[PDB]
């Protein structure tokens, strides 16, 4: 009864406090090894974000199984990271191909297993006993497709300034910790995972950053949010729970195609949207804080689309 | 049922939305005249989180009586705050006499209605179901006041550095609303007005800050945190939740009694603890992160201290 959701709330609490634990005492031990493969500050700091996440997530599989594809994808997307962060030490075709083979992969467990529903909940219907579902079948393919590439992208694109990507993600998880608590999903364990280990390395990723995500890092977290609301049934809530997200790839979309169709002339003062608030004279902190204010508000405009 | 509950947390939600918009559309009207009255950024600040917080509440009053005290409390803390700030644009014993008196005529709603219970859950003994209820009777008022003085002070001491004392009590007021709503106690609306309210004010208050709060703010949201709490029998909670509150006051009480009892000698670089992080090469960022990720594990570890 209320005891079933109690020990539920219970271990994704714990889930939490275990990956910040990892994620918070790993960092000072990874910083120095990561400056010496370098050797402005260091990157390639997702490692310890993905180790956080696998640690903890790994005591939960045998009661939680959804979570083994969650997993799957974002270490799936941490792999084309880490690969790509290797050749920044020793593309944007290249990553776009990467991204598109574990999309396939996550298409191909999705529609064979019955595992999980391949409806879309519409947001504000009725919630998910309620409601409205949208269903296409045959563009089920193509629309998967194109939300994980522009959530993947656009993920990519917010890692640009101190605690930006870290900041807005850990909301991400948040809301998606209490939905996935509340409307009785599998995946609240690694979801919660994602929350403590980007709050541990939200510590030393704070302005100044000690260290960098990603790529490593920012195409895995990408992955994580894409396959998340495709386990919930909730993709048409990433324009709204990811509205930093989609903003970010959209203002680069706009601003790229303007200026080509032009004589090079600017729609934005640079894009993405968050180089644009620096130049109007917004500090780096400004931007982290009003991205993560404006996130915090839509995810409980979003959930209010659940009653 | 289920409906009640759902009804609740979607009154709480519009609460934080409405509260936001309020905070957030204030600022830009308020910041000219405060600095007009000033003329290193406009202080008083705390007279847009309090217009909000009141405007929200004023709302809500006929359905949740119980925030009549709460709101009481935060204003009459608001008041010696607006007090505080008109001196200095035109003390700390005169501070403590002002604080005195709004603590006795809250002591004087607890013990003579009987709309709320005088006894203090212990954290991890087994929630407001099973648990230990302590109790003390004739020590009710000189523990009340000592608790009291101990949570304002704290959070006065906290007001130090840009987006500190407004990030760590949006998430101590996060806490009381999700406790509010769950335990089913009746001040949901007003703790999640200070969330909705603080969220606005960050906006401009984060560095480099465009306004600042008070003392006038401080002193209110000091009041808000032990009134919340004494309302909902938690005030054992608050050296958990409130660690930060704590250790600001805590720092304070050992560097001024240890210079005394010696030579002139430190136990800290600086007092409160915030300025000592940044003595040691923190960025005042760093500190504002540091501080908020450890109240959010914090109250994580609290909520685990209800089941
Ligand atoms: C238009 C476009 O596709 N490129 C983007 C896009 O390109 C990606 O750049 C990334 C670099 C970014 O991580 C830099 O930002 C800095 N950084 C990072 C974290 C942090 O916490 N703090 C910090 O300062 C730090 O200097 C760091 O080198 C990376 O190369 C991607 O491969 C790249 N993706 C693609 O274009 C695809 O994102 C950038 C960052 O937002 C944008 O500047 C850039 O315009
Ligand atoms: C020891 C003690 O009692 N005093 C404290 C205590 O004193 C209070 O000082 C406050 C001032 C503080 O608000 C300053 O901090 C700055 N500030 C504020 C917000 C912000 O967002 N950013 C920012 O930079 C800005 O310069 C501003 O003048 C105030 O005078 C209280 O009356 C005072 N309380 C008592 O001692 C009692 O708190 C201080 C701030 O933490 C400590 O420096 C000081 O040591
Ligand atoms: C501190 C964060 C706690 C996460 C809140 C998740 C809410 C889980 O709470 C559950 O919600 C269900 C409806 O959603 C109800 O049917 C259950 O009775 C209730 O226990
Ligand atoms: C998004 C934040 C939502 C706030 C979560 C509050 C949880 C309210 O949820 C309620 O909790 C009670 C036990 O606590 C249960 O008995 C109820 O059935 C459930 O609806
Ligand atoms: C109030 C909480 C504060 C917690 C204090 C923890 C201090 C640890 C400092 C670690 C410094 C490591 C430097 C690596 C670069
Ligand atoms: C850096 C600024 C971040 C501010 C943190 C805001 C925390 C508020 C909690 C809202 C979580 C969203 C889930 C709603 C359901
Ligand atoms: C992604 C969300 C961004 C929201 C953009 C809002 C821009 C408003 C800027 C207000 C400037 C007011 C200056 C007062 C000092
Ligand atoms: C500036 C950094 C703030 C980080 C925001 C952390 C949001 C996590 C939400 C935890 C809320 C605490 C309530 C637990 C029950």
């Amino acid at each position: 009864e209320n005891l079933y959701f109690q020990s539920m709330i219970h271990e994704t609490i714990l889930a939490i406090i275990i990956a910040f634990a990892i994620s918070a005492l790993l960092c000072p031990i990874i910083i120095p090894f990561l400056h010496k493969l370098k050797f402005g500050t260091p990157t390639m700091g997702g490692l310890i974000i993905l180790s956080s996440i696998i640690i903890t997530s790994v005591f939960y599989i045998p009661s939680y199984p959804k979570i083994i594809p969650v997993l799957f994808v974002t270490v799936g997307f941490g792999i084309i990271g880490f690969l790509d962060d290797y050749i920044k030490i020793v593309k944007p075709m290249q990553k776009l191909v990467g991204q598109f083979i574990i999309t396939g992969i996550f298409a191909w467990y999705l529609l064979n297993s019955g595992e999980v529903g391949t409806d879309m909940l519409i947001p504000f219907t009725g919630g998910f006993d309620g409601g409205s579902f949208l269903s296409l079948g045959i563009f089920f393919v193509p629309a998967l497709f194109f939300i994980m590439l522009g959530t993947d992208n656009g993920v990519n694109f917010t890692d640009g300034l101190d605690g930006l990507c870290t900041s807005v993600t850990i909301l991400v998880a948040t809301f998606l910790t209490i939905v996935a608590i509340g409307e009785d999903m599998g995946i609240s364990p690694i979801t919660g995972a994602v929350v403590g280990s980007l709050l541990g390395f939200l510590l030393f990723n704070v302005y100044p950053a000690k260290v960098f995500m990603g790529d490593t890092g920012s195409l895995a977290l990408g992955g994580f949010v894409a396959a998340s609301c495709y386990m919930m049934r909730m993709p048409l809530f990433i324009p709204v729970i990811g509205l930093i997200y989609l903003v970010e790839v959209l203002s680069v979309i706009i601003q790229v195609t303007y200026f080509k169709r032009t004589g090079g002339k600017r729609i934005f003062k640079m894009a993405p949207i968050h180089h644009h608030f620096e130049l109007c004279g917004w500090s780096e902190t400004r931007v982290v804080a009003v991205f993560a204010i404006v996130t915090a508000i839509l995810c409980m405009v979003a959930y209010l689309g659940l009653g």
